[PDB]
């Protein structure tokens, strides 16, 4: 097929551009550089084994964005540009609005006039709010992300839910992710964050390689069995996995489809620790601090449905997704280079 | 105060302006023309005692707003602009969610470019989805609108309170309206609807003049005393004046400023027939008809804030908001002369 894939040189993206290259596809990359480098671009076709099409500017360029939908004859898109620090998006909400709510609207604009109606969203389980009900399914009616950013999510999906009923020939998938962490196992593509890393993968690593002192662990007194946040963190690579596979099998299939990508279980701030610490071959520093404002005790995926429809589920464990963390790192300190 | 008034040139907006004027303000009116015509103008002078400034431009263009604002040095702005037919809204999604959403966040964001932090936000009822809870009270916690529309202005709610949160020293007004309706006391002035009115007054306005056969009342099965859906309609001179007076005692005022803009009591479909038959001095014709799509039989508002924190409250009744349209609609059969 003949994708569009936004935001294809940020963390989720590379990867999945890899994987969609190794199944053949004609890949179309659009990206700004906010936050990625051209430097990823070389690793994507060399893993991918294929060369994809990358064009620099702005999914806010409807423009721009009609006119390359156009250009390569695209027959899905993959929407994963966008910001997403949470924190920050407390701080400087129109960012996040418009980047976003206007920017995702100006791409499915885009689609609209060039006759494109094959949707991949990246979404999130912050949808879901404040959900006592876990793990979460998809059939669970949403509720009030707590920031900026996680209301701009969901705000996209009513858009599109919307925008899907009115246009009723659409196909678009709402993939929920939960907590994507790992890299390519040849530890030559993974997330490069610049600054403070706000994930808690990231930030280990960071402490790993010598970069940062201790982890603060946010939270020691948690209802879970130790204290600490419990999530279900799920290897990029199988989220690039599941992309392809959404993409192939619901081209073409009407309607707004839901699905959660995670692996199903939880692990707690400290499981990871300790993976991590293995991984590594040496004990992770870190403290307890205080909870971190907004945070939920404990949440994972229900991914059965994902399992049944699509026949789609994590391969993955959570030591690969250290061990492969830390390879990236340990092999790339300095990111993508300049 | 030198205030900005988006929508201007249109029904509440019109309204607000001659208030605004009658109140020796300075008024810079903002309009596309896609719902009004320059032939307003001349009457909002006529009736305001004073010159209104009008440039014809787009929200959604925040270059030009940035510099609106600069130019005028404006301290406040009263945002009535943007796209209200909620039937439409669910057959073209997209265009809600651009000139409401976008709509406002281009025109926030030249705000904050240009300093600007007094705003007034025409929201709505619709905010409080299927509330049981009636009359409806702006402690409630919003619900879950069933139109893009309705969404579109929850979602300008949401995206405003939080830029407050942000930028604490803006004073944000949230004016949810009930049912507006009603005309300027000399007749000259009032709502100009295009082709079919989607609204229950200027539609029973057009059967009162000769252009329809009957009113078609949407349900007459409904949990209410006479069986036909029960609303708060207040008059729009009353709503215009809720904005003077808004405008002039929060400006400045830090904060998220959240009032229901009605006369805190209910009407059904029939009274509302009936005070206009009383007025225009003939019968209405009407017919019983299936209840309309995701109608709710009955609200209105609970509007004790608005009189405890701004001592305002509806003066007109429901006999002057029948006889002023239908002073309007019989003064000028043709709305406003292209
Ligand atoms: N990483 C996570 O934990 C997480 C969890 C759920 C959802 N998501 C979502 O998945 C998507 C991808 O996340 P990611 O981790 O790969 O982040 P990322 O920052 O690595 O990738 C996003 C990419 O989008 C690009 N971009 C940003 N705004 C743009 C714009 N306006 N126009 C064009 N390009 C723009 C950035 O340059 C970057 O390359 C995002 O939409 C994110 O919100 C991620
Ligand atoms: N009339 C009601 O019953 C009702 C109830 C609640 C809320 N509201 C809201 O109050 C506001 C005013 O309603 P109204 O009855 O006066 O409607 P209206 O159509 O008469 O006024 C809206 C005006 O905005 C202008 N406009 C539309 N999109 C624009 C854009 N992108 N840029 C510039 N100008 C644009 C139109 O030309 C029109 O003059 C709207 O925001 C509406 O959603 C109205
Ligand atoms: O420096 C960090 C980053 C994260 N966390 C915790 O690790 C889990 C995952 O946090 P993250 O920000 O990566 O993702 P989230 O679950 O919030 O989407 C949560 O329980 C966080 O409290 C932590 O203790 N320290
Ligand atoms: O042609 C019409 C228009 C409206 N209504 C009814 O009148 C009330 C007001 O409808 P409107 O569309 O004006 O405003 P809403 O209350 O929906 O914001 C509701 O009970 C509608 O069902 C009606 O019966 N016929
Ligand atoms: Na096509
Ligand atoms: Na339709
Ligand atoms: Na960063
Ligand atoms: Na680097
Ligand atoms: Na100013
Ligand atoms: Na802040
Ligand atoms: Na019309
Ligand atoms: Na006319």
């Amino acid at each position: 097929m003949r994708v569009l894939v936004t935001g294809g040189s940020g963390y989720i993206g590379s990867h999945t551009c890899v994987q969609l290259l190794q199944n053949g596809h004609d890949v179309i990359i659009l990206d700004n550089l906010c936050n990625s480098k051209r430097s990823v671009l070389p690793v994507i076709e060399r893993l991918g084994g294929k060369h994809p099409t990358f064009v620099e500017g702005d999914i806010r360029n409807e423009a721009l964005m009609t006119e390359i939908l156009h250009d390569h004859a695209i027959d899905t898109v993959i929407h994963f540009a966008g910001l997403k620090a949470v924190g920050e998006s407390v701080q400087k909400p129109l960012e996040y609005y418009d980047n976003n709510v206007n920017g995702t609207l100006r791409l499915i604009s885009a689609m609209r006039a060039a006759n494109v109606k094959n949707f991949i969203f990246s979404s999130a389980a912050t949808v879901y709010g404040d959900q006592p009900k876990i793990p979460y399914v998809e059939s669970f009616p949403t509720g009030t992300p707590q920031s900026p950013y996680g209301k701009s999510k969901l705000m996209v999906e009513q858009i599109l839910t919307d925008l899907q009923k009115a246009q009723p020939d659409w196909s678009i998938a709402l993939l929920r992710y939960f907590n994507p962490v790992g890299a390519h196992p040849s530890g030559d593509m993974g997330e490069d964050p610049q600054g403070i890393p706000n994930n808690l993968m990231p930030y280990i690593a960071q402490v790993a390689v010598g970069r940062r002192d201790s982890l603060a662990i946010f939270g020691n007194d948690y209802p879970t069995e130790d204290g600490t946040g419990v999530r279900d963190y799920i290897h990029v690579m199988d989220l690039a996995d599941g992309h392809v596979v959404a993409m192939e099998k619901l081209a073409n299939k009407p309607g707004v489809h839901i699905y959660n990508l995670g692996a199903g279980v939880g692990n707690s701030v400290l499981d990871v620790v300790n993976a991590f610490s293995k991984a590594c071959g040496k004990p992770v520093n870190y403290h307890f601090a205080p909870r971190r404002e907004g945070d939920l005790p404990a949440y994972w995926a229900d991914a059965s449905k994902a399992d049944r429809e699509l026949n789609w589920r994590v391969t993955r464990t959570l030591d690969e997704m250290a061990q492969d963390t830390w390879h990236w790192q340990s092999r790339h300190p300095q990111g993508y280079p300049d």
